[PDB]
Order: C-alpha cells, then sequence, then structure tokens
C-alpha cells in the first residue's frame, strides 16, 4: 500500500458539502440533504433554529488525520446577494470519522479551531552557521583547489561524461552559468581534503549563492570528488578545537 | 523517506496521456507516440481498426496504489462528431494501471483496465450506534448551578482570551473568529474525585452559528472547576 | 497517523516565498523580510549584492521528503521590464530543513538541480509481450472456455447475482458492453486450467482491449473462475 486517499477524498467531499451552501431557499434544501448523507445519524442538536448565511468553499487542505479526527484548514466566502455583502474567513475545521467495513461516516458534530503556525522560533546562537573562519593552508594547495574547482563547477553546469571523471555519482544542473567562488575553507582530514565552498551561479538573469561540503582524493596532478553535499555543517571549521 | 510523489505524479502523466486525444490530425498523431512513451513495451492489441474518438481529460485522481497496480478515478469528455453536429458526452470510470520500477524508474508494464469507482460513503447502520442526548442526570441540582456558572466563564475564556484559559485548563487553545451564544445541553455524571460533563453549546462564527459537543473532566478547584481534559464528542455510551 | 501534510505544507510556503518577488521596488522589501522568517538565521552570503528580477511562481509540487531535505520540482516565470521580456523556467529546488518541538524551518541556502526523468528503459527484448502463441490444447476444451467467457464477460458487464454463480470475489464493471474476445491460451496446472485471455469492451463511442489470466475450475458442465487477474505474465506459454 503506498498510496491510500480513499479517506483523504471523502473528508474533502465532506468539508465542501458543509461549506456549500447557496442563496435560493429552493436548492438549498438538496444542499442541507447531501451533507447530511456523510453522518451515520444526522447529530442530535438541541439549539431552536441556526442562522445559516450562504458560502462557498474558497479552499480546503487536510493537515493531519489523527485517530477519529481529522484537521483541516480552511477558507470559505460569507455572501448576501441582494449590491453584495461578503465575508472571507479561514479556519481550522476537525472531523470526527469512523470507519465501517471499509466504508467512511462523519460520527459527530464537527468543532473549530485556529489554525496553527509551523515555523519554529528560539533558536540558540550556538545554531548560527558563520562562515567567516579563514584556515592556515598553503597558497599553493589553494591555487589547486581553486584551479579544480573551476573545472568541476564548470562540468556541473554542462557536461555529465566530463563530471563523471573528476567526481563520483553528481548529476549535472540544468539551465545555470557558474559565476564565482565566494569563499573556501580548507580542512585536511588524513588522506582526504575537506573543501567547504560557497559559489554563485546565474539561472535566468537572476544569480543565487549555494554551499558545497566536497570530500577530495587526490589523483594525478589534481582532484577527485568521492562525496558533496549541499551544506556546509557547523562544525565545519573544528581544525581549530 | 516522508514523502514520496514520484510515480504519484508519473502516473498522473500517464493518465493524461491515455485520456488526452486532440482533433487536429497532425496533433493526433505525436499524442499516440506521447502515450507509447510510457510503455516498457507498446502492448500488443489483436483487435485493428479501434475507433478512438477525440477526448479531454476533466479530472483525475489517484485513489490507492497497491503492488504494481494504480488505481485512478477519472473524469473525462469525448468529442463524437455526427453529421448535423457534435456530441460531447462526459464520463466517469475508475481506470486501473500495471506498472513497475527499474532503479528508481517507472515504466507502464500492460494494458491499464477499467473499473466502477467505489463509493466511499458507510451505511446501513444499527440503531445501537445513534448518539441520542436525552436524559437527566442522577446528578444534584446544586452541582448543576456550580457547572453551569462554570461553563460561561470557560467558553466565554476559550473564545476570548488564552492567559484566563490557562487559570481554568489544562492545555486547551482558544478558538478563532468566534462567539460564544448558549450551553444547549448538559448531563453530568460522578466519577469519584471526578465530574464528567457532556456540553453542546453553541457558537457564532461570521453571521453563521454552530452547535459543537463536549465531553469535560472537570476537578474541584477554589469554590470552582478545573478542566483536566476536554475533548470535543460526546461518547455514545455517557449515560448510566 | 494515516496523513501528516504539516511539513509539505510548510516547505509550499517556502518556496512560494522564494520564487516570488514583485515589481515594486518598495514592497520588494518586505517580500524578503516574508522569506527570511523562515530561516532560523538568514543564510550568510559572501557575494555583494546580486541580481533579482521580479518573478511569480507558476508551478511547485513536492517530489520527495529524505532526512532533512526537500526536493521540489518548479515552474516560475521571471519579468524584466524595459518592452516585457519574461522568461519561463523549469527546475528542481531543494530545501535543507530541520524540526523543533513539531515546528519547522529552513536551515541553509536551498540548491537547484535538474528535474530527472521519471520513466525507464533499456529494456531486454526478452521483457516483451507478445501474445502470439498458441496452445497444444484440445479443441473441445477450447470451446467450452469459449462459452463460458462469453457468460462470464457479459455477466462481469451487466450483473453481480450472475456473477457471483460463475466467480468468486470480482467486481463489475460500469457503463460498458462487452464486445468480443480476442486472443485466449490455455495451460493446465494441475487442478486448474489457466486462461491467458485478451478481449474488447465499449465504454461510450470507444472501445478498449484488456488483458485477464482466469483461473477455471471445473463445476458442472462449466467453469468457476477462481482468481482472475487483469495482467497477462511474460512467461504465460511454459
Amino acid at each position: 500500500r503506498k498510496y491510500d486517499y480513499k479517506l483523504q477524498y471523502y473528508l474533502n467531499d465532506y468539508v465542501y458539502a458543509y461549506f456549500t451552501l447557496p442563496q435560493e431557499g429552493d436548492k438549498q434544501q438538496a444542499q442541507v440533504e447531501h451533507l447530511n448523507s456523510f453522518y451515520n445519524f444526522v447529530p442530535d442538536v438541541k439549539a431552536q433554529g441556526q442562522v445559516r448565511n450562504p458560502s462557498t468553499l474558497l479552499d480546503s487542505q487536510l493537515v493531519t488525520v489523527e485517530g477519529k479526527v481529522a484537521t483541516y484548514k480552511v477558507k470559505y466566502k460569507e455572501m448576501i446577494q441582494h449590491d453584495t455583502e461578503e465575508k472571507e474567513l479561514v479556519t481550522g475545521f476537525n472531523i470526527p470519522f469512523d470507519e465501517k467495513e471499509g466504508k467512511y461516516y462523519v460520527s459527530g458534530l464537527p468543532w473549530f479551531s485556529c489554525i496553527e503556525s509551523s515555523q519554529a522560533g528560539y533558536f540558540s546562537e550556538d545554531d548560527q552557521l558563520q562562515l567567516t573562519a579563514n584556515d592556515h593552508v598553503s597558497d599553493s594547495q589553494h591555487k589547486k583547489v581553486e584551479k579544480f574547482l573551476k573545472v568541476f563547477f564548470t562540468n556541473y553546469t554542462t557536461n555529465q561524461d566530463n563530471l563523471n571523471l573528476i567526481a563520483k555519482n553528481v548529476a549535472i544542473v540544468c539551465n545555470t552559468t557558474f559565476k564565482t567562488i565566494d569563499y573556501t575553507y580548507l580542512k585536511k582530514d588524513r588522506a582526504d581534503l575537506i573543501a567547504y565552498v560557497q559559489a554563485t551561479f546565474e539561472v535566468g538573469g537572476t544569480t543565487h549563492s549555494e554551499n558545497f561540503t566536497f570530500t577530495l582524493s587526490e589523483k594525478d596532478k589534481s582532484y577527485y570528488v568521492t562525496k558533496l553535499e549541499h551544506t556546509i555543517p557547523l562544525n565545519y571549521a573544528n581544525d581549530k578545537d
């Protein structure tokens, strides 16, 4: 079972039924019967007479399903057309459900919640990556590395066969021009040479920087790339600890 | 591997190539070669002169993948050309695709086949499974009042202020864009030191009012209650 | 936990912030601050200055998440006004991320890649499925099978109760007329008789072929379908 969307598509239908209500009172009956068809039993509601404006579902996304609770994020619009009065709302919307013999139903009244922000904060300053150290390495080694990297970065943006000469398992990139090496700290690791590198590429008319960790093996007068990452680790200059 | 859509996007492409055929006879050639590129080898079909009208794919969704079989739900329209006019007939069906993988790459291995779209809605329910909110509890009139007085504060806070809510309840987030309106129902049940309230109440969001259900687990604190646990369902077997 | 899209929706927001830059050189500042809010710390960039044209995100899809690396496929347009030049580009776009207490952040500069083709090739010709063999099986069995399969295929397109008489656990199909059996190779396997079959169905005004493997058990004067597959195996004429 690599994929199973049956539940999700079901609840998507529920959510549409619930947040959809047209203006014409005729057609407004059928809509509610469509909605009631989702429940095992229409929920027992003591309240006398709910008020209910016409509504359109603008956007729905299932964020999680945990136990017998599905949680959506919803954006819907409430309209009275006479001239038009409108409001747009977003909310969380939580649906209690269950399964009978591979079939689904809504089991209960849904409930509203706030959409939670996903972004983390409160970061230790110890977790920041500053690219400010300098290595105490030869200018001659720096020249050799620098000369290798222009070839590498040329190949990495242009030719797969050439890249395979100087690097293991590295795919080339599309639609890109190499421009500049802007940073390079070198660290000997027994027989390997780690290069931590930031460089500059142009895609269309726009340039971006990216970071690399190269693991270099000596071959001929030059290098071979045994391993390439796309992040510089925080502990990159730990030849100093 | 938290997420992997590679297969799904692939099959999405297959399904579009299969249910798409334009009118322009020049463009209609290339479309078939595009389709044939999905298979390892174009499937062997004995029947000659298949009848293939133009069609447009209106909608496709992968519903499951099991083994080397993908199952879609499809809505497409065929453009059937008469003499006097043209017909546009709209069909939905299920559509099952046999596939395989070579070294993290994909291909369609076989002729796909059509099926009925499964209804996902359950039915034929025992009446024993319904939630009937009718009873009056065996529980004191005075407790009824104290709970009722607590719940207006709770519900006020639950819709208005996080700090206040934390005084009277553990780990309960407030709700957005909501006004409290009414408590409409309340059955109380003694559980040793705790008091379970089953509660239905009425909120206004925008210009619309909805009912919702709660199970509170209430602990005595001061002259009042503390909310140890809050659920958003009343359980079927809630009474005595 | 059947479903959890929290990460995916997060990275969708990142990708929109990154590939979006409006023309107004002032509302262009707030956009960058919106983008910077994703990272734990705004990445340290040694290169000075940098050229950034307005851009609109046309399309994004997360293809994989592996470790702390998300990989997208992206389609965006760059808008250069001087009249208007628009470049439309697709690329891969890889985002390094992490989680603190069920929350997310982008941890580093993202990087571009080629969108990998998903289609396999380089197939052995031994793996092609040709329906071209003829069985060395009696002409009388051929007739009995043929007569069964018209009933089966009629039922399979028309009536569930009838289908259950002649087959275990086979759902009928909707909106379909049976038309023709176009191929049939028969093979005894111990007690069962395997039929490999291709037939022709009409849905709307269009006809398609499909393939079946039936496992047939003798019942009465006829067959019972113990197992139905929808693919003929490569090694069928064994």
